[PDB]
């Protein structure tokens, strides 16, 4: 009857059921494990700790995330993920409900036969489909046009999508993404004075990223300013009393998004990525897809990210071709929205892959029907 | 009662109702079909797009023309646009009017059979015939005598027509038509600087044409002030706005039409394609013909090919002859006008072959009764 | 069955059973000889007097304490000790009973080795297990959080436990305990004009000690008005009627564990010893250990001192984070309860060492499974 | 006296001496800066890299192609390039040395204008003339007819020259080439596992393709036994010890030549592209355009493309027409090669534009002495 | 006219001039402080003691060493170093002489300007540059390719250098250095029995350090050993003729750079580290980098801390990439020799930051030239 959407991302597992206008389960891609040997006997300690119980034991806790760059990694701990993710955040008997899961654009074939197997196996899903992301976020905004900029923890992508029809020969793929934005505000916080090392470090470097990061809309300019007042610098709170003041940081980060060079990568930036993009796509469309850029992912969080590639954009395409970017309000969740969306159309329901089916055909049928 | 007058030809499918003054479907004979393989499920994908169709959604559609240099070739997509045309565009039960078609002189037999036997079994067309195009245009131009210098985007062509007797002998058909100019710009274009390929492409560039091109009186002089100042050049917005600047292009292109040997095209050009017809009539007329020498169809709508035309052919006629053409304000529609025209003549009711006729004949009698 | 809980420390043996809310058997840790000759031959002289024994009849026995700083010395008089308690003071059959004996931290590992080989031997104990007494005392608290600030005669520790998990590399040693403060006074009674010396009169100092002392809030404060008024002078009954009048000393004396450069001791005082045990600690659970500071053993029952190091460790940590002492009535028995708390665990049970598993594996099983 | 042939092509400048039967300078069209700041003061740094210098410090630089597509684009890389290939490759006096440069045909007029000017007033080359790729090609093979398919890094060309007539209407062009099929695998490979991103990793491919990739002779059959057995699976030793295992993209790569769908690319593929061409060509001549298909350039290096294109065209051809491709040995090289004969012939010394002439004549003159 | 080069590292001074090739200057980083009143009015005695001064006084002395992780943070106590560097040990006068001083790479930006304003400010030093440390070490092995491995008091750090360039984005860094490995000691040793707590003895800790620790090439089955036999037990003199034996310890000291979780270091150990920063580099040059993997610093000189890096390398990296660590005698002193290098270059006098340049643009000038 009703499909669990499962946006199996890389940092926050957001899932639901289809018809919802929002998940039901979001909590965090982490599996822990105890950094630290362990002595109360009678303590109750488990040998590994997902989502939000390694958010609460963070700091005696090894944090891995099970994917990387939208590869899943470590199976084993993905699994678990999956495992808590029905049983205990839903509480849903996988399978009696077809699911929905989600990957990034040109992920490793492997990474979806290897996904599809578990679903099967493991969970004896009735019947499974496996969608992008960047796909399903244009759903969420009610387009069937424009380009979508999808850039989570993981991977930052660029579909473009026509009246329907995606150009695959056109996405690209950026690795650079929000966790290599948190490791250089690690990087860039030890410039300032702060020696965060530890994965739970890491994790709450993410907490002030999302709160103080902005994108400056003129980088340079922002610099000039930031060294010269002390208007821009802002403090922040730790989970020690530890007051942290950031102050150029505060930009710089978001800002390898447009630089890239900032952490040795040689891509160009998501400006020139999405332009690039376009560029690929025939000429007939490109003004379409110019007045429909739709931002979403988490990392499109950051304030003036909108504003800032806008004007990126202006610079890079042919003034007349007015560049719209569309970024609106829960696109964070738009993926798996387009989700919920996707799984309670009609028409989708063909395009279910059934346990019997899978059995049928052999793994290359999660290929057959879609990339 | 009321008959369609549809001017199936090469490039815009112009269809009415006799008694019109002017077609009330006119779009383009391309049926287009998804280049990529699409993917949002819901979207309401087609398998092919018609007309206005392919047109809106171009740059993601492999653009075929059923029509080749007059000839229908793909019979499969010429009966689909025939539908649209009929259902969707006229919204007309065809089954309950008599039918005008045209062509081009000196078409293959096969083609006017084929077109016919479509007109009866999959349109149960009560009645139909099939007329030639230049002298329908004659009709259009209210004349008996002339020659008519149809040059459409399939095919341009020279019929004389004396006094209503039309001389079959000296009809000359020149493949060389306004694709092959539409053509050659993409590959002068490429000179330029410009790079043109795709079938979208390529219709962007017919815009192009309309749009910027125009007859040089002296080619030759042209070129000199063409490669001296930057007067001629001038620009164009593509559907991106990337403005393109075209100078000698713009007269090199129609120039082709006076000295096919631009595009490797053996035929001299059509002001002695249309001499040499005169010549082969005979004596008696040709002071006639010379005097009526009407022009019509798309490619004529270029500015000053009557100057040049007259021009040229003044200088191969025999002095004191007067050489006069005629270009007509809605020349581009002639074909089509001649055929509402024709149609409403309590004359030409006799000239209808009706399904009866036709069945009890069998396919012949479409060439019995003309060409 | 039942087991034999042993909190062998150093200055007051106190056993029991587990499942008791309070030890059978509590008496100093202190084996006495015959500091002089003897004369009465039908007297029933022994060679030497332990524990109670050794208090009654303390003016002719040099005074020995088998542990120091938390390390058994005197192994020969240890065991004499362990001898008492099981058979003269708790009057329990050893060889029937599993037993519970416990350490401070970072003790030599020969200390437990060879404390184990004794259980074995000497005393046949059909299982044993020896626990940390941080841990201990924390489950005493009921908490499975916080830091653990056991400061008992022998040694004073700061052991970190978060939710089970104990963090080896943040516990901190402090040789600085009772003891040294009992001798600190008898020091600091000389310059009032009371001359302490022999083992009997450090003991003597021990009960003064116990009933005069208290923990100054502000050290220098109390300093000036200690040499202001003598509202701060107390007076003290010795064994002999010799009433010693005591001031300055009795904060004086307390205050070596905040200051111990006032017994010659580099290290610092244990609010910094526990504040820096915590700083060692990862952040993301720094809070939760301020907010669950344990204090226990017997030095933590002096007056104010769970006051004044609340102030201390205030100053220290970053404002906001409330920090919160636990000083707990019966602290001073704290491990012991600890202990019976623990012995009685159905899981704990798996945690006996056993006589067989002892033989088989060797003294290495000691370390195997905890410190 | 002696000529200097200067294959200026897009990836491998191949330069040498007239009269040689091969290229004495040949390497990579590329200039290299500096991806990275450089710190040591001393090294002798240089601003930018090129040719084997790029190749030789490629991780650390971005590197540039300065033509794309057959279109030199950045001009002032293009100049060090040359610089290069003269004073330090072939170390030779240009000033005292004509020099033969080449295109492919149909490339932008100012290319070559712009190419001229640099020649005659960068390098003072006495004398200096630009030829068409493909006819070279035919020179080297030996023929005066044939099909010249071309096919670099840059462009695809069919050249269809007749007893030493070219036929400019019938030539071809088509940009996907090597560099497309070079970043085709990047993608696939990205597909299997391999995340190659940078422009170094981009050149890394393109040594993987020249090794591992072969030209399926029935694309599709092959793909049944690509994901049947593991005999097609290949291994490759990266600069980095990491092998990388690569099976379907072997052949799927260079089979984007004969399916440019592969890529988004509209155009057919080069097997229908050579024969649309010969079909622009007038019948006459079409057998022995037939029987003399010559293959060129570095892409005809893969394994079986020549077999592959003649099963291609036998099945588009007239059966009867005996299609018969020329492949011959350093192919690679026939551009160069037929410079070479070209500049020894002694008639051809009349074609050389001179210093003077170009001074006099004006840039007009490079197109004036052929294309 | 001779610069003084001046490494003022964390833990050993080592200043001399350029162009030597040892320093003249090598002293402990010690600032100390009379830990106790002092009473011989007359003696002659010193608020506090610096470098060998506070070596010989130690025992009562507060050792504080202003150098924490490689960050200057007791200002005060640094600046009387320099002092005594500069006038009493070198016996120069600052005021004539360029001076060289060093950082770790990622050090924060407040270290290196607030070092630069003592510089200029109190000892009016005429111009005067900051190196990374690696860097300098890199021009000691005279290479310019390489990971310079780092590893001092203070911190461990990577840095790879590729042809003279550095790879910022592939610097690590590592807290775990040899002042950490020095209190691991006075943790183990005190397992052993031995308990040394004062800055005195973590002092005499030290010295045992550098006598007996060496490094297992298999860890575990060295334990194995270790716990068997005797022959690894080795006797060491303390200050106290009390001699300490030592086993276990001797290895399992520096293991801890192979497993910093022995100390609940979170980071990998410094063979992953090493590792990882390579991987971090782009393929092209990660095999020059294996085969330049060049060691240096202090801690670098435990015995058999090439042998097993080597071996641990080799595992980790795809075999065939020949692992080559270059570790040469005097290492110790790299950084400091590679300065007097860097000094003596011709070139490098244009790095030199100058009084009045300074005055001029201010403190940022002190990033402007490297990190
Ligand atoms: N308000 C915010 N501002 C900036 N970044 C954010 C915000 N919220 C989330 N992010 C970042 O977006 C990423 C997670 O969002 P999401 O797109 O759901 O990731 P994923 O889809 O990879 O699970 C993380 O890097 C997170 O830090
Ligand atoms: N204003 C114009 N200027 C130049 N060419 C035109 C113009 N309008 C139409 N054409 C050309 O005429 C051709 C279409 O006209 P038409 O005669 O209706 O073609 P067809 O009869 O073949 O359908 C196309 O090549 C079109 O580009
Ligand atoms: N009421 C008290 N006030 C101050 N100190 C006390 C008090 N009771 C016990 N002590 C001190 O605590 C130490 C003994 O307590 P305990 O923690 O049981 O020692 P241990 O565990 O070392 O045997 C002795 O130094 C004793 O003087
Ligand atoms: N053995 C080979 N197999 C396949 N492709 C090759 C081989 N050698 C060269 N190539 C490809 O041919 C192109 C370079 O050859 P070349 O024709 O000299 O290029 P250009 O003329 O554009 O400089 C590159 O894409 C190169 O990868
Ligand atoms: N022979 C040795 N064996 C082991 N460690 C050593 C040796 N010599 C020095 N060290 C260690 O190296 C560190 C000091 O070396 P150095 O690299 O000069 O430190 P820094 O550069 O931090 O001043 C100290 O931890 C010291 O103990
Ligand atoms: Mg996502
Ligand atoms: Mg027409
Ligand atoms: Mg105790
Ligand atoms: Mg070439
Ligand atoms: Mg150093």
């Amino acid at each position: 009857t009703t499909a669990l959407v499962c946006d199996n991302g890389s940092g926050l597992v957001k899932a639901g059921f289809a018809g919802d206008d929002a998940p039901r389960a979001v909590f965090p891609s982490i599996v822990g494990r105890p950094r630290h040997q362990g002595v109360m006997v009678g303590m109750g300690q488990k040998d590994s700790y997902v989502g939000d119980e390694a958010q609460s034991k963070r700091g005696i806790l090894t944090l891995k995330y099970p994917i990387e760059h939208g590869i899943i990694t470590n199976w084993d701990d993905m699994e678990k993920i999956w495992h808590h993710t029905f049983y205990n955040e839903l509480r849903v008997a996988p399978e009696e409900h077809p699911t929905l899961l989600t990957e990034a654009p040109l992920n490793p074939k492997a990474n979806r036969e290897k996904m599809t197997q578990i679903m099967f196996e493991t969970f004896n899903v009735p019947a499974m489909y496996v969608a992008i992301q960047a796909v399903l976020s244009l759903y969420a905004s009610g387009r069937t046009t424009g380009i979508v900029l999808d850039s989570g923890d993981g991977v930052t992508h660029n579909v473009p999508i026509y009246e329907g029809y995606a150009l695959p020969h056109a996405i690209m793929r950026l690795d650079l993404a929000g966790r290599d934005l948190t490791d250089y505000l690690m990087k860039i916080l030890t410039e300032r004075g702060y020696s965060f090392v530890t994965t739970a470090e890491r994790e709450i470097v993410r907490d002030i990223k999302e709160k103080l990061c902005y994108v400056a809309l003129d980088f340079e300019n922002e610099m000039a300013t930031a060294a010269s007042s002390s208007s821009l610098e802002k403090s922040y709170e730790l989970p020690d009393g530890q007051v942290i003041t950031i102050g150029n940081e505060r930009f710089r980060c978001p800002e390898t998004l447009f630089q890239p060079s900032f952490i040795g990568m040689e891509s160009a930036g998501i400006h020139e990525t999405t332009y690039n993009s376009i560029m690929k796509c025939d000429i007939d469309i490109r003004k379409d897809l110019y007045a429909n850029n739709v931002m979403s992912g988490g990392t499109t969080m950051y304030p003036g990210i909108a504003d800032r590639m806008q004007k990126e954009i202006t610079a890079l395409a042919p003034s007349t071709m007015k560049i719209k970017i569309i970024a609106p309000p829960e696109r964070k969740y738009s993926v798996w929205i387009g989700g919920s969306i996707l799984a309670s159309l009609s028409t989708f329901q063909q395009m279910w892959i059934t346990k019997q089916e899978y059995d049928e055909a052999g793994p290359s049928i999660v290929h057959r029907k879609c990339f």
